[PDB]
């Protein structure tokens, strides 16, 4: 599964971009825990953080998460509670793969973490 020369395989953290929203975190899965069909080539099977939906998304629509500065969304993360949600889920997520702990509140610093570039693993310490 996922055979098809791009990258991101199950597991790995991205932003995911569709259609009429701004990017947005996701975790790469599996089809079968979609409960759906396999992707088609060159896609990949996504599960959103925040509202847990499946959907199938190109690769070239799909960067890892650790480029977080460059697709964090300011305005977005201000306009929306939602987005807000996502980030806490997605970053939690990523904290634990890290290997880092912290003392809207929880996400601040988390946010900082993210934002200021994952230190001190860096983006390695993000893999599944
Ligand atoms: C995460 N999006 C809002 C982009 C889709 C949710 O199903």
């Amino acid at each position: 599964e996922y055979q098809d020369g791009k990258e991101f395989g199950i597991g790995d953290l991205v932003w995911g971009k569709i259609k009429g929203f701004s990017w947005w975190p996701a975790m790469v899965v599996s089809w079968k825990a979609t409960s759906k069909r396999q992707a088609m080539s060159g896609m990949r099977w996504v599960q959103w953080f925040g509202d847990g939906k499946f959907s199938e998304v190109s690769a070239d629509k799909l960067v890892a998460l650790g480029l977080f500065s460059q697709h964090f969304n300011l305005a977005t993360f201000n306009k929306l509670v939602s987005y807000r949600k996502a980030m806490y889920h997605a970053l939690e997520k990523a904290r634990v793969r890290a290997g880092k702990t912290f003392p809207e509140d929880q996400l601040k610093p988390m946010l900082e973490w993210a934002h200021g570039g994952f230190k001190p693993t860096g983006i390695e310490g993000l893999k599944p």
